[PDB]
């Protein structure tokens, strides 16, 4: 089998890429984040504290033929951002772009945190990394992913992720008509559950490339790519103007700025973000400072490659007894 499903950025500035989800019998359609950053499938729901629900669509299970509780089982979760949701279980069918799993669990939220109130577009999240990460206790709990694979024509699921347009995950195939040239694919670690591995390099603008391991994740739930804090400086180096700011949080740049590509290793291969992608806009309106794409991973201990980097690429996550992650240019 395979499924295939647009995925549409959140707001103008590609905060976040909401996807459709059908949940339970009749289906109960919601927009959920795929996160190859966790494991967890979780939900705004009829149990979500009221207070708390503010304009999400929720997941009713007393609504689904096909819902049944999964007793005793509870999840609680915190992101990198410091937003967390926590609930019970449900299981219930799943389907994505067509594709069908049943009896998957999905984590329905009595409480979440204000930044996800706060964002009435994401309905909840779709976790895509490893299920060793999955947060439901006392029985962890298998991602989609891992529920469909064995039934999949290919083991894979592949992110082709838009700037400031909708994008594509496909599930079970490789789409050859959407990205260019070859992909070369790349080593990944699971022993931290996230799909782990490592860049050969770096290059800012029409520089030389600079022959460096970095090891990091590949992470479509987050916004920004997170380097280190060398990197990040020799990127910032080359905007006049552009500084890093402990009030705002990061580094920000003079609106007027035309910003410099940045080019990341995948082995030999080079995948390189216009300028453009590396433009969040105006810190708070009418400023004219802009927000930079392009962050320091210091003190979050891990370096991401959110969809700053992800959205210049066709992204193979290959879920093989070995797995894999392929980069191709589009
Ligand atoms: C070993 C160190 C790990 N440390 C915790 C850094 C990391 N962090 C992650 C994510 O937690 C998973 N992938 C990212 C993600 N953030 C979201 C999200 C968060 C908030 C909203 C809200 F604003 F609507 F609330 C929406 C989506 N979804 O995914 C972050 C992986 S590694």
């Amino acid at each position: 089998s395979t499924g295939s499903a647009t995925t549409t950025p959140i707001d103008s500035l590609d905060d976040a890429y909401i996807t459709p989800v059908q949940i339970g019998t009749p289906a109960q359609t919601l927009n959920l984040d795929f996160d190859t950053g966790s494991s967890d499938l979780w939900v705004f729901s009829s149990e979500t504290t009221a207070s708390e629900v503010d304009g999400q669509t929720i997941y009713t299970p007393s609504k689904s033929t096909t819902a049944k509780l999964l007793s005793g089982a509870t999840w609680s979760i915190s992101y990198g951002d410091g937003s967390s949701s926590s609930g019970d279980v449900y299981t219930d069918t799943v389907s994505v772009g067509g594709l069908t799993v049943t009896g998957q669990a999905v984590e329905s939220a009595k409480k979440v945190s204000s930044s996800f109130t706060e964002d009435s577009t994401i309905d909840g999240l779709l976790g895509l990394a490893f299920s060793t990460l999955n947060t439901v206790s006392p029985t962890q709990q298998k991602t989609f992913f891992d529920n469909a694979k064995a039934s999949l024509d290919s083991p894979v699921f592949t992110a082709d992720l838009g700037y400031h347009a909708p994008g594509t995950y496909n599930f079970g195939f490789i789409d050859t008509t959407a990205y260019t040239g070859s992909i070369t694919y790349t080593a990944v670690s699971t022993k931290q559950g996230f799909w782990e591995w490592t860049s050969t390099g770096y290059a800012v603008g029409s520089g030389t490339f600079k022959s460096t391991s970095i090891d990091g994740i590949a992470d479509t739930g987050t916004t920004l790519l997170y380097l280190p804090a060398t990197v990040v400086s020799a990127y910032w180096a080359q905007v006049s103007g552009a500084k890093s700011s402990s009030s705002v949080g990061g580094y920000v740049f003079p609106c007027s700025a035309t910003l410099p590509s940045f080019t990341f290793g995948v082995g030999s291969a080079r995948i390189v973000i216009p300028g453009d992608y590396i433009d969040f806009g105006p810190i708070s309106t009418g400023s004219s400072s802009c927000f930079g794409g392009i962050q320091s991973s210091a003190g979050i201990g891990i370096n991401i490659f959110g969809d700053v980097a992800l959205k210049a690429a066709f992204v193979v996550f290959n879920g093989a007894t070995t797995p894999t992650l392929g980069f191709a240019s589009k």
